[PDB]
């Protein structure tokens, strides 16, 4: 089997994706932020604390295929600061026509801030790997890794849109979704994370210097963050470009025409645009905008997050033994 659902972005900013998944019998249609960054698929349900629900609720009590799953519980806290933590069930859930039964459904019981205030996003559909799943005392499967034993082949694929709608595959590569071929790259699984080794970066019609970046492929992280040294040089051609303390990174003039940012993967090049790494302005009617690439040096590892992952088509390879393909488009 295969699925193929459309995924959004939340905002005219592109921060974050949502794509429709069915959970529970009837249906309970919820948009879930895809992260494969995190592996926990937890949602707003009926059992979130009142005062913190603002989004669309999960009921496991309308769900005649809902079982609770006794003694089970969770709590997450993310790279932002922002954190949940509730009960489990598992449900039968369904993304773009595939469907998996007994997937557990991580209810919430308590929401952070963040959360409550982004109306748009009713919680995570993790696709890293299930060794960071936080249920406890078992941890949990993902989606994918419930959905590999009926996938037609164990592969899921990204195709994010910049300020457009986008796809998620499961189980196929459409082959009129990118150009040229696919280039495939070790992936590491020591931490849990889909974390691979970029063979260095190029800043605009410049020389391509090869450096090793190790770094991780995550949907539900907006920016692209890198080491300090390859940010300046990238920002020093940027003449109005300054790093302000005050708003948290590299700040430059909307006006600006900012060049683009090559990273490489094996013997391939991907190039990101330079419209993508122009994120938006500091605030409306501003003429000073934000940065699409920033340090990394405060998270301790280098993220390869949508602004980067929405300049290619990226293959998630699910074999016992993982790779991570990427391709222009
Ligand atoms: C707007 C911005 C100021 C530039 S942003 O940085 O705030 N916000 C989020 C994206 C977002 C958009 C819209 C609404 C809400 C949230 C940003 O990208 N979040 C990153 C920040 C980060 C990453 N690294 C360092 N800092 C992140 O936490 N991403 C996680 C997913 C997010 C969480 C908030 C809600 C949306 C999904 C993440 O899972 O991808 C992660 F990888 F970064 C991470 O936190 N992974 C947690 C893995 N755990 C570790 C403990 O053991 C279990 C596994």
């Amino acid at each position: 089997s295969t699925g193929s659902a459309t995924t959004t972005p939340i905002d005219s900013l592109d921060d974050a994706y949502i794509t429709p998944v069915q959970i529970g019998t009837p249906a309970q249609t919820l948009n879930l932020d895809f992260d494969t960054g995190s592996s926990d698929l937890w949602v707003f349900s009926s059992e979130t604390t009142a005062s913190e629900v603002x989004q669309t609720i999960y009921t496991p009590s309308k769900s005649t295929t809902a079982k609770l799953l006794s003694g089970a519980t969770w709590s997450i806290s993310y790279g932002d600061g922002s954190s949940s933590s509730g009960d489990v069930y598992t449900d039968t859930v369904s993304v773009g026509g595939l469907t998996v039964t007994g997937q557990a459904v991580e209810s919430a019981k308590k929401v952070s801030s963040s959360f409550t205030e982004d109306s748009t996003i009713d919680g995570l559909l993790g696709l890293a790997f299930s060794t960071l799943n936080t249920v406890s005392p078992t941890q949990q499967k993902t989606f994918f890794d419930n959905a590999k034993a009926s996938l037609d082949s164990p592969v899921f694929t990204a195709d994010l849109g910049y300020h457009a709608p986008g796809t998620y595959n499961f189980g196929f590569i459409d082959t009129t979704a990118y150009t040229g071929s696919i280039t495939y790259t070790a992936v590491s699984t020591k931490q849990g994370f889909w974390e691979w080794t970029s063979t260095g970066y190029a800043v605009g019609s410049g020389t391509f210097k090869s450096t090793s970046i190790d770094g991780i492929a995550d949907t539900g992280t907006t920016l692209l963050y890198l080491p300090a040294t390859v940010v300046s040089a990238y920002w020093a051609q940027v003449s109005g470009a300054k790093s302000s303390s005050s708003v948290g990174g590299y700040v430059f003039p909307c006006s600006a025409t900012l060049p683009s940012f090559t990273f490489g993967v094996g013997s391939a090049r991907i190039v990101i645009p330079g419209d993508y790494i122009d994120f938006g302005p500091i605030s409306t009617g501003s003429s000073s905008c934000f940065g699409g690439i920033q340090s990394s040096a405060g998270i301790g590892i280098n993220i390869f997050g949508d602004v980067a992952l929405k300049a290619a088509f990226v293959v998630f390879n699910g074999a016992t033994t993982p790779t991570l393909g990427f391709a222009s488009k």
